[PDB]
């Protein structure tokens, strides 16, 4: 197995996958680490049991799906892919807003709040999860305005959207 956490790339108390060489801190894995197979493995098994699941889909159909166990897993994995990027640190914990010339968002949102909501089964459809994730980056863009720091929200949103299209097999388009 790897000697560093797959998500944050640090050493420490690591739990090892039994079906692949990845390792994880307890609370870096999503769900929190519970023979054991990691979320990467579990996602791969879904694809292998249903190869047609990789044919292209419409985003509108994906968003209306109820959060059954396989969609719950795919959202957990998508959330984990965002935490895998180091720039997720800016969006992980609860933000506060006191900048001259700006007003904070009406509905603040952050990654650890989405993690908790997933863990507590608060989303009934994929749309709920995706709306909250996109809201993180939209709030950031609106608040920081012309500050170059706005770019961090564009960057991490791009990671979210690329992984969304991959994990839920969104039909490729020009
Ligand atoms: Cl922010
Ligand atoms: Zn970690
Ligand atoms: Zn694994």
């Amino acid at each position: 197995n790897s000697n560093i956490c797959e998500v944050c790339n640090k050493w420490g108390r690591l739990f090892c996958c039994d079906t692949c060489p990845r390792s994880f801190h307890e609370h870096c894995h999503i769900p929190s680490v519970e023979p054991w197979s990691c979320i990467f493995c579990r996602i791969k098994t879904i694809q292998e049991r249903c190869p047609e699941s990789q044919s292209g889909h419409q985003e509108s159909e994906v968003l209306m799906r109820q959060m059954l166990p396989e969609e719950q897993l795919k959202c957990e994995f998508l959330l984990l892919k965002v935490y895998c990027d180091s720039k997720s640190c800016f969006f992980a914990s609860e933000p506060y807003y006191n900048r001259e010339g700006s007003q904070g968002p009406q509905k603040p949102m952050w990654l650890n709040k989405v993690k908790t909501s997933l863990n507590e089964q608060m989303y009934t459809r994929v749309e709920g999860f995706v709306q909250d994730m996109r809201l993180i980056f939209h709030n950031h863009k609106e608040f920081y305005r012309e500050d170059k720091f706005t770019r961090l929200g564009i960057q991490v949103q791009d990671i979210f959207e690329k992984n969304f299209r991959n994990i839920f097999a969104i039909q490729e388009t020009s």
